[PDB]
């Protein structure tokens, strides 16, 4: 159970700290049509690309947000950054919001290959999963989410089938 | 065991990638007497002040360096920053470096206060140390530290007697 603690990092040291500034930091933007919520996606193959637009050629990267600084355990202004993106659908932009991968899915991902890590190659898939259901039941009973932020869970065909990024966000998207 | 997986969360998403690129940053603050380690405290009761100059007056913040970006996770250009302290001892310059506290140990803090986390209030201490044995564990056979990284492991006498984590530092700086 890595996976515990690593969605206790990522709302400690993450999501608690953003999300209350959040909607003023895209409220600063728009003044001066982006969408009010954080959407974080959690792929549970636990690949993470550091380029999100080469995942989905139809997500397109568009500009960042206003920076969040706060002194954090010695370092002064350290920095919180995020990006906002277009979503296109047959060549029309079908949406704009704050869009990032949950990092510490990498972490998982680097551990089972490191040997010291003593976490199995196999039990990546079960990892992601915990994380992604403690990261839920964090979010549901926290006061720092209201309304600013969403998880998009998805496990990819994997050489089965087709798969669009795109249009699994634009549908969380729609759904509201 | 969730100390663990901080800290190889601290080696893999934070130390092997700004160790690596740690010295060059320096560099360029030296020339256009900084040491050339990354010194990493890590105080055992999970107390992390934010303030770095707070826990101590005779540490004294100057600067930044210059900071570093990647790509990372969907987020285009995220920031890792880090900060020079001056160490002062009897109104004497006795040393400078790029001085931080493990944040992860932040995680463990209020992992211990948050009802849902199921972790006791009381294994902090162990938590803490098994957290410090990983990492040191970790950075003893990993490529990206090459005597670019120092941990400062340390348990405050609490009430007991007098504390100087200037100059707790300063014997680590001067052992070299
Ligand atoms: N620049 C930094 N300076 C000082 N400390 C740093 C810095 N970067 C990471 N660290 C910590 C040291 O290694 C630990 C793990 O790193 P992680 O990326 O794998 O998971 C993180 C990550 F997912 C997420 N997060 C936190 N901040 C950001 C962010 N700005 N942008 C996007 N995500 C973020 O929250 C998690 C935990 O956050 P931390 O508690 O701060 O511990 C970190």
């Amino acid at each position: 159970n890595v996976a515990h603690g690593l969605a206790w990092s990522y709302y400690i040291g993450y999501l608690r700290l953003i999300l209350p500034e959040l909607q003023a930091r895209i409220r600063t933007y728009n003044q001066h049509a982006v969408s009010q919520r954080l959407y974080i996606l959690l792929p549970l193959d636990c690949g993470v690309p550091d380029n999100l637009s080469m995942a989905d050629p139809n997500i397109r990267f568009l500009d960042k947000l206003p920076q969040q600084t706060g002194d954090r355990a010695g370092i002064k202004d350290r920095v919180y950054s995020n990006s906002i993106y277009e979503l296109l659908e047959n060549g029309q932009r079908a949406g704009t919001c704050v869009l990032e991968y949950a990092t510490p899915l990498q972490t998982l991902f680097a551990m089972s290959q490191y040997s010291q890590a003593g976490f199995s190659r196999e039990d990546r898939l079960e990892q992601a999963k915990l994380f992604c259901r403690t990261l839920e039941d964090i979010l549901a009973d926290a006061p720092e989410s209201q309304n600013n932020c969403r998880l998009i869970a998805y496990q990819e065909p994997a050489d089965d089938s087709s798969f669009s990024l795109s249009q699994e966000v634009l549908r969380h998207l729609r759904q509201e």
